[PDB]
Protein backbone atom coordinates (compact mmCIF):
# COMPACT_ATOMS: atom_id res chain seq x y z
CA UNK A 1 0.00 0.00 0.00
CA UNK A 2 2.67 2.55 0.98
CA UNK A 3 4.17 4.23 -2.10
CA UNK A 4 7.71 3.00 -2.69
CA UNK A 5 10.57 4.95 -4.19
CA UNK A 6 10.11 3.12 -7.51
CA UNK A 7 6.56 4.44 -7.95
CA UNK A 8 7.18 8.18 -7.43
CA UNK A 9 8.76 10.18 -10.27
CA UNK A 10 10.96 13.01 -9.04
CA UNK A 11 9.04 16.26 -8.87
CA UNK A 12 5.70 14.84 -7.79
CA UNK A 13 4.42 14.23 -4.30
CA UNK A 14 2.09 11.57 -2.97
CA UNK A 15 -0.05 11.70 0.15
CA UNK A 16 -0.72 8.55 2.15
CA UNK A 17 -3.58 8.62 4.65
CA UNK A 18 -2.65 6.83 7.86
CA UNK A 19 -5.62 7.67 10.10
CA UNK A 20 -8.42 10.19 10.42
CA UNK A 21 -6.66 13.51 9.90
CA UNK A 22 -3.15 12.02 9.60
CA UNK A 23 -1.19 11.66 6.35
CA UNK A 24 2.40 11.18 5.33
CA UNK A 25 3.82 12.98 2.32
CA UNK A 26 6.29 11.18 0.08
CA UNK A 27 8.62 12.77 -2.43
CA UNK A 28 11.71 11.66 -4.30
CA UNK A 29 14.97 13.31 -5.19
CA UNK A 30 18.09 12.44 -7.17
CA UNK A 31 21.18 12.51 -5.01
CA UNK A 32 24.66 11.39 -6.09
CA UNK A 33 23.17 9.50 -9.04
CA UNK A 34 20.60 7.45 -7.11
CA UNK A 35 16.94 8.25 -6.39
CA UNK A 36 15.84 8.45 -2.73
CA UNK A 37 12.33 8.78 -1.29
CA UNK A 38 11.64 11.04 1.68
CA UNK A 39 8.75 11.17 4.14
CA UNK A 40 7.14 13.93 6.12
CA UNK A 41 3.83 14.28 7.95
CA UNK A 42 0.55 16.22 7.65
CA UNK A 43 -1.75 16.43 10.69
CA UNK A 44 -5.20 18.05 10.75
CA UNK A 45 -5.52 20.68 13.49
CA UNK A 46 -9.13 21.78 13.53
CA UNK A 47 -9.87 23.04 10.03
CA UNK A 48 -6.18 23.79 9.35
CA UNK A 49 -3.17 21.55 8.80
CA UNK A 50 0.20 21.13 10.50
CA UNK A 51 3.09 20.12 8.23
CA UNK A 52 6.09 18.16 9.52
CA UNK A 53 9.12 18.69 7.23
CA UNK A 54 9.45 20.00 3.69
CA UNK A 55 9.31 17.73 0.63
CA UNK A 56 13.09 18.09 0.14
CA UNK A 57 13.66 21.22 -1.92
CA UNK A 58 11.69 24.17 -3.27
CA UNK A 59 10.26 22.42 -6.36
CA UNK A 60 8.98 19.41 -4.41
CA UNK A 61 7.63 21.59 -1.61
CA UNK A 62 5.68 23.74 -4.08
CA UNK A 63 4.23 20.49 -5.50
CA UNK A 64 3.45 19.32 -1.95
CA UNK A 65 1.41 22.45 -1.27
CA UNK A 66 -0.43 22.02 -4.57
CA UNK A 67 -1.14 18.36 -3.84
CA UNK A 68 -2.45 19.26 -0.37
CA UNK A 69 -4.73 21.86 -1.97
CA UNK A 70 -5.95 19.28 -4.50
CA UNK A 71 -6.51 16.31 -2.17
CA UNK A 72 -7.26 17.86 1.26
CA UNK A 73 -8.18 21.48 0.62
CA UNK A 74 -7.44 22.79 4.12
CA UNK A 75 -4.74 25.44 4.70
CA UNK A 76 -1.28 24.53 5.93
CA UNK A 77 -0.79 27.14 8.63
CA UNK A 78 2.31 25.91 10.47
CA UNK A 79 5.26 23.67 9.65
CA UNK A 80 8.02 22.15 11.79
CA UNK A 81 11.43 21.06 10.46
CA UNK A 82 12.89 18.15 12.43
CA UNK A 83 16.58 18.93 11.80
CA UNK A 84 18.77 21.36 9.83
CA UNK A 85 19.64 19.35 6.74
CA UNK A 86 18.36 20.23 3.27
CA UNK A 87 15.79 17.42 3.03
CA UNK A 88 14.00 18.92 6.05
CA UNK A 89 14.44 22.70 5.62
CA UNK A 90 14.86 22.84 1.83
CA UNK A 91 11.56 24.40 0.82
CA UNK A 92 11.09 26.54 3.94
CA UNK A 93 11.22 29.67 1.77
CA UNK A 94 8.40 28.30 -0.41
CA UNK A 95 6.32 27.60 2.70
CA UNK A 96 7.02 31.07 4.12
CA UNK A 97 6.10 32.76 0.82
CA UNK A 98 2.75 30.91 0.87
CA UNK A 99 1.95 32.18 4.40
CA UNK A 100 2.95 29.13 6.40
CA UNK A 101 4.50 29.88 9.79
CA UNK A 102 7.73 27.83 9.89
CA UNK A 103 9.29 26.53 13.11
CA UNK A 104 12.42 24.71 14.33
CA UNK A 105 14.36 24.49 17.54
CA UNK A 106 16.95 27.23 18.13
CA UNK A 107 19.62 24.58 17.60
CA UNK A 108 18.21 23.62 14.19
CA UNK A 109 17.95 27.27 13.15
CA UNK A 110 21.58 27.97 14.08
CA UNK A 111 22.90 24.86 12.34
CA UNK A 112 20.87 25.62 9.21
CA UNK A 113 22.36 29.13 9.14
CA UNK A 114 25.92 27.77 9.47
CA UNK A 115 25.26 25.23 6.71
CA UNK A 116 23.85 27.93 4.42
CA UNK A 117 20.47 26.19 4.43
CA UNK A 118 17.02 27.74 4.59
CA UNK A 119 16.09 28.94 8.08
CA UNK A 120 12.67 28.43 9.70
CA UNK A 121 11.38 31.71 11.13
CA UNK A 122 10.09 30.72 14.56
CA UNK A 123 11.99 29.11 17.43
CA UNK A 124 10.56 26.16 19.36
CA UNK A 125 11.10 26.46 23.11
CA UNK A 126 11.29 23.64 25.64
CA UNK A 127 13.32 21.16 23.58
CA UNK A 128 16.89 21.94 24.68
CA UNK A 129 17.68 18.81 26.75
CA UNK A 130 17.49 15.11 25.90
CA UNK A 131 14.08 13.77 26.93
CA UNK A 132 12.24 17.09 26.59
CA UNK A 133 8.78 16.95 24.98
CA UNK A 134 6.34 19.76 24.13
CA UNK A 135 2.85 19.78 22.64
CA UNK A 136 2.55 21.60 19.30
CA UNK A 137 -1.03 21.68 18.06
CA UNK A 138 -2.11 18.06 17.44
CA UNK A 139 1.38 16.52 17.89
CA UNK A 140 4.03 16.09 20.53
CA UNK A 141 7.57 17.14 19.60
CA UNK A 142 10.36 15.21 21.37
CA UNK A 143 14.10 15.82 21.50
CA UNK A 144 15.57 12.36 22.22
CA UNK A 145 19.20 13.46 22.32
CA UNK A 146 21.82 13.63 19.60
CA UNK A 147 21.57 10.97 16.93
CA UNK A 148 21.51 11.42 13.14
CA UNK A 149 22.28 15.04 14.03
CA UNK A 150 22.65 16.87 17.33
CA UNK A 151 19.36 18.75 16.80
CA UNK A 152 17.06 16.01 15.54
CA UNK A 153 13.46 15.94 16.75
CA UNK A 154 10.84 13.21 16.53
CA UNK A 155 7.08 13.73 16.31
CA UNK A 156 4.23 11.72 17.81
CA UNK A 157 0.55 11.94 16.86
CA UNK A 158 -1.38 10.72 19.94
CA UNK A 159 -4.80 10.35 18.26
CA UNK A 160 -3.35 7.81 15.79
CA UNK A 161 -0.38 6.35 17.75
CA UNK A 162 1.87 7.51 14.90
CA UNK A 163 5.59 8.09 15.52
CA UNK A 164 7.57 9.96 12.86
CA UNK A 165 11.28 9.45 13.49
CA UNK A 166 12.76 11.61 10.79
CA UNK A 167 16.29 10.80 9.64
CA UNK A 168 17.18 9.43 13.11
CA UNK A 169 15.18 6.29 12.21
CA UNK A 170 16.10 4.01 9.31
CA UNK A 171 13.76 1.80 7.29
CA UNK A 172 14.24 -1.97 7.54
CA UNK A 173 15.53 -2.29 3.98
CA UNK A 174 18.40 0.09 4.85
CA UNK A 175 21.31 -2.01 6.09
CA UNK A 176 24.09 0.61 6.01
CA UNK A 177 24.32 4.06 7.55
CA UNK A 178 23.28 7.08 5.56
CA UNK A 179 25.07 10.38 6.06
CA UNK A 180 26.84 10.38 9.43
CA UNK A 181 29.11 13.42 9.07
CA UNK A 182 26.84 15.34 11.45
CA UNK A 183 25.86 12.40 13.63
CA UNK A 184 26.66 11.51 17.21
CA UNK A 185 27.24 7.77 16.74
CA UNK A 186 28.16 7.43 20.41
CA UNK A 187 24.81 8.76 21.63
CA UNK A 188 22.51 7.60 18.80
CA UNK A 189 21.49 4.26 20.41
CA UNK A 190 20.81 5.92 23.78
CA UNK A 191 18.69 8.56 22.06
CA UNK A 192 16.73 5.76 20.33
CA UNK A 193 16.18 4.18 23.75
CA UNK A 194 14.64 7.48 24.90
CA UNK A 195 12.16 7.32 22.01
CA UNK A 196 11.23 3.73 22.90
CA UNK A 197 10.74 4.69 26.56
CA UNK A 198 8.59 7.70 25.71
CA UNK A 199 6.42 6.18 22.93
CA UNK A 200 6.17 2.47 23.75
CA UNK A 201 2.57 2.46 22.49
CA UNK A 202 3.43 3.68 18.97
CA UNK A 203 1.65 1.58 16.33
CA UNK A 204 2.93 3.12 13.08
CA UNK A 205 6.58 4.21 12.86
CA UNK A 206 7.71 6.35 9.92
CA UNK A 207 11.41 6.60 9.05
CA UNK A 208 12.90 9.65 7.39
CA UNK A 209 13.21 7.67 4.17
CA UNK A 210 11.33 4.59 3.03
CA UNK A 211 8.69 2.25 4.30
CA UNK A 212 7.00 2.55 7.69
CA UNK A 213 6.67 -0.31 10.09
CA UNK A 214 6.40 -0.91 13.79
CA UNK A 215 8.64 -0.12 16.77
CA UNK A 216 11.21 -2.63 15.55
CA UNK A 217 12.47 0.12 13.23
CA UNK A 218 14.04 1.58 16.38
CA UNK A 219 16.09 -1.54 17.21
CA UNK A 220 16.91 -1.98 13.53
CA UNK A 221 18.38 1.50 13.42
CA UNK A 222 20.39 0.86 16.59
CA UNK A 223 21.76 -2.34 15.04
CA UNK A 224 22.81 -0.55 11.84
CA UNK A 225 24.35 2.36 13.79
CA UNK A 226 26.30 0.03 16.10
CA UNK A 227 27.51 -2.01 13.12
CA UNK A 228 28.72 1.20 11.47
CA UNK A 229 30.44 2.24 14.72
CA UNK A 230 32.41 -1.00 14.71
CA UNK A 231 33.15 -0.75 10.97
CA UNK B 1 18.89 10.75 -25.16
CA UNK B 2 20.68 8.41 -22.72
CA UNK B 3 18.07 7.01 -20.30
CA UNK B 4 18.46 8.19 -16.73
CA UNK B 5 17.53 6.43 -13.53
CA UNK B 6 14.27 8.38 -13.31
CA UNK B 7 12.99 7.10 -16.69
CA UNK B 8 13.32 3.32 -16.11
CA UNK B 9 10.91 1.28 -13.95
CA UNK B 10 12.64 -1.49 -12.00
CA UNK B 11 12.20 -4.67 -14.03
CA UNK B 12 12.42 -2.98 -17.43
CA UNK B 13 15.57 -2.70 -19.54
CA UNK B 14 16.54 -0.08 -22.12
CA UNK B 15 19.09 -0.39 -24.88
CA UNK B 16 21.11 2.57 -26.11
CA UNK B 17 22.86 2.32 -29.47
CA UNK B 18 26.30 3.93 -29.37
CA UNK B 19 27.63 2.89 -32.79
CA UNK B 20 27.31 0.26 -35.49
CA UNK B 21 27.00 -2.98 -33.56
CA UNK B 22 27.57 -1.41 -30.12
CA UNK B 23 24.94 -0.79 -27.43
CA UNK B 24 24.77 -0.22 -23.72
CA UNK B 25 22.00 -1.81 -21.69
CA UNK B 26 20.43 0.11 -18.80
CA UNK B 27 18.44 -1.28 -15.88
CA UNK B 28 17.53 -0.15 -12.37
CA UNK B 29 17.37 -1.78 -8.99
CA UNK B 30 16.60 -0.82 -5.41
CA UNK B 31 19.50 -1.14 -2.96
CA UNK B 32 19.51 0.05 0.65
CA UNK B 33 16.34 2.04 0.01
CA UNK B 34 17.53 3.99 -3.04
CA UNK B 35 17.09 3.24 -6.74
CA UNK B 36 20.22 3.01 -8.87
CA UNK B 37 20.63 2.68 -12.64
CA UNK B 38 23.21 0.21 -13.91
CA UNK B 39 24.95 -0.17 -17.29
CA UNK B 40 26.35 -3.01 -19.29
CA UNK B 41 27.37 -3.46 -22.92
CA UNK B 42 26.29 -5.44 -25.99
CA UNK B 43 28.77 -5.83 -28.86
CA UNK B 44 27.97 -7.47 -32.19
CA UNK B 45 30.27 -10.41 -33.05
CA UNK B 46 29.55 -11.42 -36.64
CA UNK B 47 25.93 -12.58 -36.49
CA UNK B 48 26.09 -13.17 -32.71
CA UNK B 49 26.25 -10.84 -29.70
CA UNK B 50 28.75 -10.56 -26.84
CA UNK B 51 27.22 -9.39 -23.56
CA UNK B 52 29.19 -7.46 -20.95
CA UNK B 53 27.60 -7.83 -17.50
CA UNK B 54 24.13 -8.89 -16.44
CA UNK B 55 21.27 -6.43 -15.85
CA UNK B 56 21.56 -6.79 -12.03
CA UNK B 57 19.44 -9.75 -11.01
CA UNK B 58 17.48 -12.58 -12.56
CA UNK B 59 14.33 -10.61 -13.36
CA UNK B 60 16.19 -7.75 -15.07
CA UNK B 61 18.44 -10.15 -16.96
CA UNK B 62 15.46 -12.04 -18.41
CA UNK B 63 14.04 -8.67 -19.48
CA UNK B 64 17.41 -7.83 -21.01
CA UNK B 65 17.33 -10.99 -23.08
CA UNK B 66 13.77 -10.18 -24.18
CA UNK B 67 14.73 -6.61 -25.10
CA UNK B 68 17.73 -7.79 -27.14
CA UNK B 69 15.56 -10.26 -29.06
CA UNK B 70 12.97 -7.54 -29.69
CA UNK B 71 15.33 -4.70 -30.67
CA UNK B 72 18.32 -6.54 -32.22
CA UNK B 73 17.21 -10.10 -32.97
CA UNK B 74 20.67 -11.70 -32.78
CA UNK B 75 21.60 -14.40 -30.25
CA UNK B 76 23.74 -13.65 -27.23
CA UNK B 77 26.35 -16.43 -27.31
CA UNK B 78 28.87 -15.32 -24.68
CA UNK B 79 28.83 -12.98 -21.70
CA UNK B 80 31.61 -11.52 -19.57
CA UNK B 81 31.15 -10.34 -15.97
CA UNK B 82 33.53 -7.51 -15.05
CA UNK B 83 33.63 -8.24 -11.28
CA UNK B 84 32.07 -10.52 -8.67
CA UNK B 85 29.34 -8.26 -7.29
CA UNK B 86 25.63 -8.89 -7.81
CA UNK B 87 25.10 -6.11 -10.33
CA UNK B 88 27.57 -7.88 -12.66
CA UNK B 89 26.90 -11.59 -12.03
CA UNK B 90 23.33 -11.52 -10.69
CA UNK B 91 21.47 -13.12 -13.57
CA UNK B 92 24.27 -15.43 -14.78
CA UNK B 93 22.06 -18.45 -14.11
CA UNK B 94 19.39 -16.93 -16.40
CA UNK B 95 22.05 -16.44 -19.07
CA UNK B 96 23.31 -20.01 -18.71
CA UNK B 97 19.82 -21.49 -18.86
CA UNK B 98 19.33 -19.61 -22.14
CA UNK B 99 22.51 -21.20 -23.60
CA UNK B 100 24.88 -18.24 -23.12
CA UNK B 101 28.50 -19.17 -22.36
CA UNK B 102 29.24 -17.09 -19.24
CA UNK B 103 32.84 -16.02 -18.54
CA UNK B 104 34.78 -14.25 -15.79
CA UNK B 105 38.35 -14.21 -14.59
CA UNK B 106 39.41 -16.90 -12.06
CA UNK B 107 39.72 -14.06 -9.55
CA UNK B 108 36.09 -13.04 -10.12
CA UNK B 109 34.95 -16.66 -9.99
CA UNK B 110 36.68 -17.31 -6.63
CA UNK B 111 35.30 -14.13 -5.07
CA UNK B 112 31.75 -14.75 -6.29
CA UNK B 113 31.92 -18.24 -4.79
CA UNK B 114 33.14 -16.85 -1.46
CA UNK B 115 30.42 -14.17 -1.47
CA UNK B 116 27.59 -16.54 -2.42
CA UNK B 117 27.04 -14.89 -5.81
CA UNK B 118 26.33 -16.59 -9.10
CA UNK B 119 29.49 -17.93 -10.72
CA UNK B 120 30.16 -17.63 -14.47
CA UNK B 121 31.07 -21.00 -15.92
CA UNK B 122 34.13 -20.24 -18.10
CA UNK B 123 37.43 -18.72 -16.99
CA UNK B 124 39.25 -15.84 -18.69
CA UNK B 125 42.99 -16.53 -18.58
CA UNK B 126 45.71 -13.93 -19.01
CA UNK B 127 44.21 -11.21 -16.79
CA UNK B 128 45.77 -11.84 -13.37
CA UNK B 129 48.44 -9.07 -13.31
CA UNK B 130 47.79 -5.34 -13.47
CA UNK B 131 48.25 -4.14 -17.03
CA UNK B 132 47.25 -7.44 -18.64
CA UNK B 133 45.07 -7.30 -21.77
CA UNK B 134 43.44 -10.08 -23.79
CA UNK B 135 41.39 -10.02 -26.98
CA UNK B 136 37.89 -11.47 -26.61
CA UNK B 137 36.12 -11.45 -29.95
CA UNK B 138 35.19 -7.83 -30.81
CA UNK B 139 36.51 -6.38 -27.52
CA UNK B 140 39.73 -6.18 -25.56
CA UNK B 141 39.52 -7.04 -21.85
CA UNK B 142 41.90 -5.20 -19.53
CA UNK B 143 42.82 -5.72 -15.88
CA UNK B 144 43.97 -2.28 -14.66
CA UNK B 145 44.76 -3.31 -11.10
CA UNK B 146 42.68 -3.27 -7.93
CA UNK B 147 40.23 -0.37 -7.72
CA UNK B 148 36.51 -0.65 -6.99
CA UNK B 149 37.31 -4.33 -6.40
CA UNK B 150 40.43 -6.50 -6.67
CA UNK B 151 39.08 -8.31 -9.75
CA UNK B 152 37.54 -5.46 -11.70
CA UNK B 153 37.98 -5.56 -15.50
CA UNK B 154 37.34 -2.83 -18.07
CA UNK B 155 36.28 -3.49 -21.67
CA UNK B 156 37.32 -1.61 -24.81
CA UNK B 157 35.61 -1.83 -28.20
CA UNK B 158 38.26 -0.79 -30.75
CA UNK B 159 35.86 -0.41 -33.70
CA UNK B 160 33.80 2.24 -31.86
CA UNK B 161 36.32 3.76 -29.39
CA UNK B 162 34.01 2.79 -26.53
CA UNK B 163 35.52 2.14 -23.10
CA UNK B 164 33.26 0.42 -20.53
CA UNK B 165 34.69 1.08 -17.07
CA UNK B 166 32.21 -0.82 -14.98
CA UNK B 167 32.05 0.07 -11.33
CA UNK B 168 35.66 1.30 -11.24
CA UNK B 169 34.49 4.43 -13.13
CA UNK B 170 31.95 6.88 -11.67
CA UNK B 171 29.53 9.14 -13.54
CA UNK B 172 29.95 12.88 -13.12
CA UNK B 173 26.78 13.22 -11.02
CA UNK B 174 28.34 10.94 -8.39
CA UNK B 175 30.46 13.20 -6.20
CA UNK B 176 30.89 10.78 -3.29
CA UNK B 177 32.14 7.21 -3.24
CA UNK B 178 29.87 4.19 -3.70
CA UNK B 179 30.45 0.92 -1.91
CA UNK B 180 34.15 0.68 -1.03
CA UNK B 181 34.15 -2.23 1.42
CA UNK B 182 35.75 -4.37 -1.29
CA UNK B 183 37.81 -1.57 -2.82
CA UNK B 184 41.54 -0.87 -2.83
CA UNK B 185 41.41 2.88 -2.24
CA UNK B 186 45.23 3.12 -2.18
CA UNK B 187 45.58 1.54 -5.63
CA UNK B 188 42.42 2.87 -7.32
CA UNK B 189 43.94 6.07 -8.81
CA UNK B 190 46.98 4.13 -10.10
CA UNK B 191 44.64 1.60 -11.73
CA UNK B 192 42.73 4.45 -13.41
CA UNK B 193 46.04 5.82 -14.70
CA UNK B 194 46.75 2.45 -16.30
CA UNK B 195 43.38 2.70 -18.07
CA UNK B 196 44.21 6.20 -19.34
CA UNK B 197 47.63 5.07 -20.55
CA UNK B 198 46.31 1.96 -22.30
CA UNK B 199 43.19 3.50 -23.95
CA UNK B 200 44.10 7.17 -24.49
CA UNK B 201 42.14 7.04 -27.75
CA UNK B 202 38.79 6.29 -26.09
CA UNK B 203 35.95 8.63 -27.09
CA UNK B 204 32.88 7.24 -25.30
CA UNK B 205 33.35 6.16 -21.66
CA UNK B 206 30.65 4.25 -19.80
CA UNK B 207 30.57 4.10 -15.99
CA UNK B 208 29.02 1.17 -14.16
CA UNK B 209 26.10 3.37 -13.11
CA UNK B 210 24.80 6.50 -14.83
CA UNK B 211 25.53 8.70 -17.80
CA UNK B 212 28.45 8.10 -20.19
CA UNK B 213 30.99 10.79 -20.98
CA UNK B 214 34.57 11.04 -22.15
CA UNK B 215 37.94 10.25 -20.67
CA UNK B 216 37.19 13.05 -18.19
CA UNK B 217 35.19 10.41 -16.29
CA UNK B 218 38.58 8.90 -15.34
CA UNK B 219 39.80 12.20 -13.87
CA UNK B 220 36.42 12.63 -12.22
CA UNK B 221 36.64 9.25 -10.56
CA UNK B 222 40.18 9.94 -9.38
CA UNK B 223 38.98 13.21 -7.84
CA UNK B 224 36.15 11.45 -5.96
CA UNK B 225 38.27 8.53 -4.78
CA UNK B 226 41.04 10.78 -3.52
CA UNK B 227 38.51 13.01 -1.75
CA UNK B 228 37.05 9.92 -0.10
CA UNK B 229 40.51 8.70 0.90
CA UNK B 230 41.02 12.01 2.68
CA UNK B 231 37.72 11.82 4.59
C1 LIG C 1 19.21 8.89 3.86
C2 LIG C 1 19.98 9.89 4.22
C3 LIG C 1 20.18 11.09 3.29
C4 LIG C 1 19.18 12.18 3.55
O1 LIG C 1 19.02 12.45 4.97
B1 LIG C 1 19.75 13.63 5.26
O2 LIG C 1 21.17 13.35 6.04
O3 LIG C 1 19.11 14.58 6.45
C5 LIG C 1 19.97 14.31 3.88
C6 LIG C 1 20.43 15.58 3.51
C7 LIG C 1 20.53 15.87 2.18
CL1 LIG C 1 21.11 17.45 1.72
C8 LIG C 1 20.17 15.02 1.19
C9 LIG C 1 19.73 13.78 1.55
C10 LIG C 1 19.64 13.45 2.92
C11 LIG C 1 20.69 9.88 5.57
O4 LIG C 1 21.65 10.66 5.77
O5 LIG C 1 20.30 9.08 6.47
C1 LIG D 1 27.13 2.21 -7.31
C2 LIG D 1 27.55 1.26 -6.48
C3 LIG D 1 26.58 0.17 -5.99
C4 LIG D 1 26.59 -1.00 -6.97
O1 LIG D 1 27.95 -1.30 -7.33
B1 LIG D 1 28.33 -2.55 -6.79
O2 LIG D 1 29.37 -2.24 -5.55
O3 LIG D 1 29.27 -3.54 -7.78
C5 LIG D 1 27.03 -3.12 -6.19
C6 LIG D 1 26.74 -4.36 -5.58
C7 LIG D 1 25.46 -4.58 -5.16
CL1 LIG D 1 25.08 -6.09 -4.39
C8 LIG D 1 24.45 -3.66 -5.27
C9 LIG D 1 24.74 -2.46 -5.87
C10 LIG D 1 26.04 -2.22 -6.32
C11 LIG D 1 29.01 1.22 -6.06
O4 LIG D 1 29.40 0.47 -5.13
O5 LIG D 1 29.87 1.93 -6.64
ZN1 LIG E 1 19.99 14.72 7.91
ZN1 LIG F 1 17.17 12.48 5.48
ZN1 LIG G 1 30.91 -3.73 -7.26
ZN1 LIG H 1 28.10 -1.37 -9.43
Amino acid sequence: EYPTVSEIPVGEVRLYQIADGVWSHIATQSFDGAVYPSNGLIVRDGDELLLIDTAWGAKNTAALLAEIEKQIGLPVTRAVSTHFHDDRVGGVDVLRAAGVATYASPSTRRLAEVEGNEIPTHSLEGLSSSGDAVRFGPVELFYPGAAHSTDNLVVYVPSASVLYGGCAIYELSRTSAGNVADADLAEWPTSIERIQQHYPEAQFVIPGHGLPGGLDLLKHTTNVVKAHTNR
